[PDB]
């Protein structure tokens, strides 16, 4: 072909070569003869948008790296420099410089990679990049919008930390803890409200939860129920929950304007009697749970009176202004009727409807006699009324 003459290259025709590539077969290499008829060495050449590098001796660098003032560049088989391409496990940017410690998006793979301190791309490992945690699978691809063991990586590949996320395929809410794993059997406070995450992390919604000593109920949106009533259509009963969400059970509660009482199991007492154990008295609740107080109730063959404060009237007298008469209640609240009783110092008779005899003549069929009672129900015994004598025992003598 041609003949080397020092730095010069005389071609077949004598004319020394310049501004041209020549392939010499002895050296088995490409060389570039500059414009000054010398071969290029230890320098870059720009031809088109292509960059070549010619090593000591003029040999064109091909399939190898070339360090330019700290930065590293790769020259392919044709001697050309590479751009936005993978050289094995490393990456060259649009300037052809080796990327080290930075993010990389490759449109060919439609994925993200991170190049590490060693110039290699991360693979099958967790890395903490400027605070956040990212995961790369086999091949270096960055994982996005999915679950890894107990963590979730958002659409950006970052691990979620201290956040709420909704899985549409599971149809449940999860809270991701500060540590990166989801909450598991614990209470979480979010914007003024408490939520309970269940054994799988699934947020508890419309269900009962037992913590340490009492019951909690979680509503439609998973919020703890507190300071309110909830009707259990399964259990067919009303429950109440207080300041902390604690269901109240074996204790009393004021709501609307009525006292209420909640039984051992948190069921509101309704249409029934209850016996307080620290008050040692009986109480009765209407249909709807409302404490009856100062009003009559008819249970089984007996009338009862519950006074201004709701306690049962028993071994005591009561005036009832609505019916305008006096009544007496025995041991147990049993209102007395068609009976005598000894109180004060005189006798008292209570009519069939329970009303005490007050200012009237009454025929006791029992003793077959006519008795009279003065204002206040006091039987008359040794005196005259309307010219009618009365004996030592109260009977009419005549
Ligand atoms: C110095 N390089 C030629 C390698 C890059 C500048 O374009
Ligand atoms: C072939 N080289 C360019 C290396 C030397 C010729 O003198
Ligand atoms: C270096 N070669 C001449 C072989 C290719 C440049 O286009
Ligand atoms: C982009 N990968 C690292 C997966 C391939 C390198 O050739
Ligand atoms: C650059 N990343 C996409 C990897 C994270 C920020 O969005
Ligand atoms: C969906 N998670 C796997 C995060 C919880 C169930 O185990
Ligand atoms: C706890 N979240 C606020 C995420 C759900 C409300 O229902
Ligand atoms: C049980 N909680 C933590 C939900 C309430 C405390 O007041
Ligand atoms: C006894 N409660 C109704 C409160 C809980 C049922 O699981
Ligand atoms: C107060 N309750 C909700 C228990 C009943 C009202 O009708
Ligand atoms: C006193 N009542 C009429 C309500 C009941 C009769 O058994
Ligand atoms: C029923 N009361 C609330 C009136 C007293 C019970 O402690
Ligand atoms: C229920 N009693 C009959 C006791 C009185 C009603 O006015
Ligand atoms: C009928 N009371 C409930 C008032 C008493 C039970 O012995
Ligand atoms: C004077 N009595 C009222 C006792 C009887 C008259 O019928
Ligand atoms: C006060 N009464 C006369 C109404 C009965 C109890 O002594
Ligand atoms: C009221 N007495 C007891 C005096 C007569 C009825 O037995």
């Amino acid at each position: 072909d041609g003949t080397w003459q020092g730095k010069q290259y005389l071609k077949e025709d004598g004319s020394q070569a310049a501004n041209e590539w020549v392939f010499d077969t002895h050296y088995q290499s490409w060389f570039y003869i500059k414009a000054d008829a010398n071969y290029a060495e230890n320098e870059w050449l720009k031809q088109g948008d292509d960059y070549f590098y010619l090593k000591s001796g003029g040999y064109m660098a091909k399939s190898e790296w070339v360090e330019d003032k700290g930065a590293f560049y790769y020259l392919d088989q044709d001697g050309k420099m590479k751009r936005n391409a993978w050289v094995g496990t490393s990456y060259v940017g649009a300037t052809g410089a080796k990327v080290i410690e930075d993010w990389v998006y490759d449109s060919q793979y439609d994925a993200w990679f991170y190049i590490k301190a060693d110039g290699q791309h991360a693979e099958k490992e967790w890395l903490q990049i400027k605070g956040k945690d990212y995961y790369f699978k086999s091949g270096g691809y960055l994982l996005t919008s999915q679950w890894i063991n107990q963590a979730y990586v958002n659409a950006s590949g970052a691990k979620v930390q201290q956040g709420w996320l909704f899985d549409k395929q599971y149809q449940s809410w999860f809270y991701i803890k500060e540590n990166g794993n989801y909450a598991d059997k614990e209470w979480i406070f979010e914007n003024g409200h408490y939520y309970y995450l269940k054994s799988g992390g699934y947020m508890a919604a419309n269900e009962w939860i037992w913590d340490k000593e009492s019951w909690f109920y979680l509503k439609f949106d998973g919020k703890i129920a507190e300071k309110e009533w909830v009707y259990d259509s399964h259990s067919q009963a009303w429950y109440y929950f207080k300041s902390g969400g604690y269901m109240a059970a074996n204790e009393w509660i004021w709501d609307k304007e009525s006292w209420f009482y909640l039984k051992f199991d948190g069921k509101m007492a309704e249409k029934e009697w209850v016996y307080d154990s620290h008050s040692q008295a009986w109480y009765y609740f209407k249909s709807g749970g409302y404490m009856t107080a100062n009003e009559w109730i008819w249970d089984k063959e007996s009338w009862f009176y519950l006074k201004s404060d709701g306690k049962i009237a028993e071994k005591e007298w009561v005036y009832d202004s609505h019916s305008q008469a006096w009544y007496y209640f025995k041991s147990g609240g049993y209102m007395t009727a068609n009976e005598w009783i000894w109180d004060k110092e005189s006798w008292f008779y209570l009519k069939s409807d329970g009303k005490m005899a007050e200012k009237e003549w009454v025929y006791d069929s029992h003793s077959q006699a006519w008795y009279y009672f003065k204002s206040g129900g006091y039987m008359a015994k040794n005196e005259t009324v309307d010219g009618y004598q009365l004996g030592s025992d109260g009977k009419w003598l005549g």
